[PDB]
């Protein structure tokens, strides 16, 4: 009796959660990319033949089914490092999933208000355009949080070659268009939208065999990222500062003279750069003598015009090809700070409330949006500290044509053994794919890997293990169409589809 059961409001809301939860089965840990299409079909099929205010509830439940069932490793960072009652920890995660679901409830509500009837216009020209706008708002409002975008799920899939041409957000655009036409063919029991939903999904397949980069087997350095595996509950303690420096230095010494580039995780030196001055100067001379360059994440307290200490999450460079100096330009201050982890809203009421809102060294300051690429031993590194690697447009803007490797240092020790480090790792692979540059990802204990110029994992060391990822990586030169253009060509298509769909909605 499913013919009349589907029309009930409650049955569609509960089906929204199941199709919403099926979305998380497309990301890095469970890499079933078909689950991205099935989940998106549920968002569009379940909102068919619904009033505008009823589709918003369905869209909210689909979002809550995806962002509370696939973004819940935030609970690990709350229940293990912030001191709060258990119900309070659950409430924040639920609130985060509820907040992120508004931009999906907004999508479905507007979609069923301007395009009530179910047709190819609603699913293929209206939904992809409105999905881009609502996804953009989720990634722009309150500093944004562009997590769980189905474009990242196609890192190893048919829609792989589309990212180098128009970016990851184009895969989000195409997945929504294909899924909508796929759900239209199922609800209306038609076959013409099914054929279109296959042609649009098979045309970008040959694009994955096009290489926009020319590899250079001449600058083949031997990079070696040192995974310190420093516990997060002890990383910023005073008594661990001497120990953590010894752990990294001892592993770095055999690498000197044989590894051209050595990379340490984010905030590897937990002390202020001005405080740890003699250690860096002594380390710089040893690295330069043997012919090795070190890239390190450190905390800085650079002075400002107002003579106020503005703490920055920086990257310093030492050794050959980049002499270390406190006034050197080979730095990278972190720009997009993580909310509630690096900055606290208004820093006035929330911080005294709970220890979670007052984390060790969580009063950072933003840096310039565009910064020069790091230079180390004659290679240009485009840095992106941790969270910044998920921001495709910010990385592209800093991406100079002379960049040899994409650099990313992260500290994923917060999110336990959960799927958070993997989802973050999958997004980092997308940057290498669309910019056609090798990605040298280094983490405290997370997934340390050398992503190839196509999103392939050239090397990786086991997680939660204090190891060193010594490997040979060949830099690539060449500009992808995404690097040369960016997000504007997609927004023209969004505006072209959005303006050609709103007018056809006001016509009737
Ligand atoms: C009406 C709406 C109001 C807000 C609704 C939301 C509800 C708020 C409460 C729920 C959200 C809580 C999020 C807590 C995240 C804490 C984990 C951050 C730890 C961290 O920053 O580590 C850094 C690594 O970056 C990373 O590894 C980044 C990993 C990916 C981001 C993690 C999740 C971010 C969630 C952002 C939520 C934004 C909501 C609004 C859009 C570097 O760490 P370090 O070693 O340098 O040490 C520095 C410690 N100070």
């Amino acid at each position: 009796a499913f013919a009349s059961l589907i029309e009930r409001q409650r049955i569609r809301l509960l089906l929204a959660l199941l199709f919403g939860a099926c979305g998380t089965l497309a990301f890095s840990p469970y890499d079933v990319w078909p689950a991205a299409i099935i989940s998106l079909m549920g968002l569009q099929a379940l909102t068919f033949n619904r009033r505008p205010l009823q589709s918003a509830a369905i869209g909210f439940c689909w979002g809550f089914g995806l962002f509370g069932s696939g973004i819940n490793w935030v609970y690990v960072s709350i229940a293990t490092f912030g001191g709060m009652p258990g119900p309070v920890n659950i409430f924040l995660v639920v609130l985060l999933a509820a907040y992120l679901s508004l931009y999906t409830g907004l999508f479905a509500g507007v979609l069923s208000r301007l395009w009530p009837k179910t047709t190819w216009l609603r699913v293929a020209i209206a939904a992809p355009a409105l999905w881009q706008v609502t996804e953009f708002l989720r990634g722009w409002v309150l500093t944004g949080f562009p997590w769980l975008q189905f474009g990242y799920s196609q890192i190893d899939g048919p829609l792989k070659g589309l990212a180098p041409i128009m970016g990851v957000e184009a895969i989000n655009f195409l997945l929504m268009m294909v899924s909508g036409l796929l759900a239209l063919a199922l609800v209306k029991r038609n076959w013409r939208p099914l054929v279109v939903a296959v042609v649009l999904f098979a045309l970008p397949f040959p694009l994955r065999y096009i290489q926009w980069f020319t590899p250079q087997p001449e600058k083949t350095i031997q990079v070696s990222m040192v995974q310190g595996d420093i516990p997060q509950s002890l990383k910023w303690d005073e008594g661990q500062l001497l120990n953590t420096l010894k752990i990294y230095y001892n592993a770095t010494a055999p690498l000197m003279g044989k590894s051209s580039l050595i990379i340490w995780p984010e905030s590897a030196i937990t002390d202020l750069e001005i405080n740890q001055q003699p250690f860096l100067k002594a380390l710089d001379g040893e690295l330069r003598d043997k012919g090795s360059s070190l890239v390190t994440g450190i905390v800085d307290a650079r002075l400002n015009k107002q003579n106020r200490y503005d703490t920055y999450n920086t990257i310093i460079t030492l050794g050959k090809g980049a002499p270390y100096s406190y006034e050197s330009a080979d730095r990278y201050n972190k720009n997009h700070l993580v909310p509630f982890g690096e900055f606290v809203p208004l820093e006035s009421i929330l911080r005294p409330l709970a220890p979670f809102f007052d984390l060790p060294m969580s009063s950072f300051s933003r840096g310039p949006y565009i910064q020069p690429p790091l230079s180390a031993n004659g290679i240009e590194l485009t840095a992106a500290i941790s969270y910044e690697i998920i921001l495709g447009e910010q990385v592209r803007d800093n991406f100079r044509p002379d960049t040899d490797y994409l650099l990313t240092i992260s500290n994923d020790a917060w999110f336990g053994k959960s799927i958070g480090p993997w989802q973050h790792f999958q997004m980092a692979r997308m940057r290498a794919l669309e910019l056609a540059r090798p990605l040298l990802r280094s983490t405290n204990n997370g997934i340390t890997a050398v992503i190839g110029p196509q999103g392939e994992i050239q090397a990786m060391i086991p997680q939660f293990t204090r190891e060193v990822l010594t490997t040979n990586v060949t830099p690539t030169t060449g500009l992808t169409p995404y690097a040369r253009t960016g997000n504007w060509p997609l927004w023209v298509l969004t505006a072209l589809f959005g303006f050609a769909a709103v007018l056809m909605s006001l016509r009737q």
